[PDB]
């Protein structure tokens, strides 16, 4: 798995870390169109986690030059999910200005095929991503076996092929098979303002 550092702001523009108070990255997550809006998608043990600690959704903001934050809010609402360890899957309706405040533009679901080339996003902070790359293929019922490397903290992260998100990685490689759940579906903003 070629593992290559990429610039920053350079990542896929639906994908979004997931974070710890102190800036630690415990998971990764994208935002993907369902229905008519959008959902945050990631994996249930990463916002699992928001028991023990707060969780920060981050992204790298180009236009300003810095790192963005927002508190994951604990009352926004699911859309789908199961935290069986077969699918280990949420989704969640995150607010306009969250996405907003973020830079955060929302990605497409595809199915995956057998050996279908994909890359996997993750890193240590908003601004200093990695990807890895490598295969990805279904098992004919929820996941997606895959040899992109990946660390812990990468849970959560979307397996991209070409433009599309076609599953979550879960954990040592597999990921869900998104599809198969998405079936379903002047100077200052007033969002930077109030934070």
């Amino acid at each position: 798995s070629i593992v290559s550092s990429v610039a920053p702001g350079k990542e896929p523009g639906s994908l979004v870390c997931i974070q710890a108070k102190d800036g630690k990255v415990i998971g990764m997550g994208a935002r993907v169109h369902c229905g008519p809006a959008t959902v945050l998608v990631t994996a249930g043990h990463v916002l699992k986690k928001g028991m023990i600690a707060d969780l920060y959704l981050a992204k790298y903001s180009v236009s300003s030059k810095e790192g963005k934050r927002v508190l994951m809010d604990p009352t926004w609402k699911i859309e789908y999910g199961s935290l069986n360890k077969e699918a280990d899957v949420i989704s969640v309706q995150v607010p306009a200005a969250v996405w907003s405040r973020l830079g955060v533009t929302a990605a497409r679901v595809r199915k995956p095929t057998v050996k279908v080339p994909v890359l996997a996003y993750g890193g240590e902070a908003s601004g200093l991503l990695q990807s890895s790359q490598g295969f990805a293929t279904p098992d004919g019922n929820m996941s997606v076996a895959h040899s992109c490397s990946t660390r812990p903290g990468w849970s959560g992260t979307p397996l991209y092929a070409g433009s599309d998100i076609v599953a979550i990685h879960r954990r040592w490689n597999l990921a869900t098979n998104l599809s198969i759940f998405h079936a379903n579906c002047g100077e200052m903003t007033w969002a930077d303002m109030v934070e």
